[PDB]
């Protein structure tokens, strides 16, 4: 079976011919109409037929058995749904290699400032191909947290905004957990994905060194997925602090 | 002697270059002075420095009010530029991304010409009166009638109360922030956001909407509705023609916005 560089090569080259398919999409003149990519998805299953035969791919619908597979492909050909119908604009593609159950390759495709990242086990992370190192350390007080606001407590919320520098927020889990892992944001949190909402996000949090876990601390289960964070590591256990007091993060009433 | 043409012209030759000068000044960036409350960097003050230059050597006549200037600045200037040399200074500093350069100018009060520089994404939206609005040489026109349940959003969720900042989470689609009021703003003007607000801007924060708003048919207000003096800077929005005073009714509605009552 194939080196990493080839099936990167190969899959390199299938990106940047899916200029060939949004253009297109940001019609919708007439969603919903980004439901049916999807397209995106059922080319990608193409792909391997035609390439990787014994891949497998778990995308959203549909999936089934899960476990265990040997070569594993985890897609979401669109993350950030309502930036692209909205904004047409902060969206991107996620796609991740999982090898007996082992992170090999990640792409998180920030396809509208043309900008792909992706992940390498034995090479590095990259970013158009130009590597990309350890952030620096950053405490919660000197960074940037990103995480949806409208599905918090409002004291969990407000001590975010207390303990953190500043709070801003992109609308695409790939593209805020890409921020983190650049430096640029101390955290991202999302308290409900599924497993394409972060499975790129894996390799990239073990190669540059973040933390990567469930809001309770453990490990996450790339299958499967729960609420989750992807942190520098100087601020991971501050705020995980900060969500799990006085009795948790979650908003009622 | 001087067309708008020309002026755009130059100021388009003085933008072009300062990607010469930027990414060394990112360099050595930066490790508070002259601030009370804002961020302040290199970049910002040898960009405010280097637009000095540029007035002095084509402009001599004009004035320049900005970030670092405060001048005694009266309502009778006949050419007058007012310049965010770096708008989203935390941006510059924690991220290097989603700041930008604003430069607006004025003629006998009137807005001839107007400037957002995403540099870090090499957009530059230009509005000249007379011509229309520009990201990129792609003309702008009037963004799609948006509606507040339809719209996303953007503001500073920290300084209003939490149970405004609650409502117009109900009332709008989304939110999402980028942390620049002029990309913010210029979001609103793509018709990518329905609105943005700052409870407490400076000229230069909104100095360049200005134009923007008339020529795109946006809304560009007070909290309670009305002119904006584009010399002094009020409470704003800028906002879809659809869902301005919905977000205003929001704001304003059980005793205001503010944080602490
Ligand atoms: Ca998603
Ligand atoms: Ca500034
Ligand atoms: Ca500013
Ligand atoms: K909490
Ligand atoms: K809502
Ligand atoms: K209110």
């Amino acid at each position: 079976d194939k080196t990493l560089q080839q099936i990167d090569k190969l899959i390199c080259s299938w990106l940047k011919q899916i200029d060939n398919v949004i253009p297109q999409l940001i019609m919708e003149m007439t969603d919903l109409v980004t439901n049916v990519d999807k397209q995106i998805q059922q080319q990608f299953q193409q792909f391997l037929a035609t390439y990787f035969p014994e891949h497998q791919l778990l995308a959203e619908e549909k999936s089934n058995i899960t476990n265990e597979i040997n070569h594993l492909w985890i897609m979401d050909p669109i993350d950030g749904t309502a930036n692209l119908v909205k904004q047409q604009e902060d969206y991107c593609i996620i796609l991740a290699y999982f090898y007996e159950g082992k992170p090999m390759l990640s792409y998180v495709y920030d396809y509208p400032h043309k900008k792909l990242y992706k992940a390498i086990r034995g090479e590095g992370a990259f970013c158009n191909g130009i590597k990309m190192e350890e952030p620096p350390s950053l405490k919660l007080e000197d960074a940037i947290i990103s995480f949806n606001a409208q599905v918090m407590n409002l004291d969990t919320v407000q001590d975010l905004f207390d303990a953190s520098f500043s709070y801003r927020l992109v609308g695409a889990c790939g593209l805020d957990s890409m921020r983190v892992a650049k430096g640029q944001f101390g955290a991202h949190i999302n308290t409900n994905p599924k497993p394409w909402d972060i499975a790129a996000q894996f390799l990239f949090a073990e190669l540059l060194n973040l933390k990567m876990t469930t809001l309770d601390g453990k490990a996450i289960d790339h299958l499967k997925g729960a609420p989750f964070i992807i942190s520098n590591k100087a601020c991971h256990e501050t705020v995980l602090k900060i969500l799990n007091a006085n009795g948790g993060y979650q908003k009622y009433r």
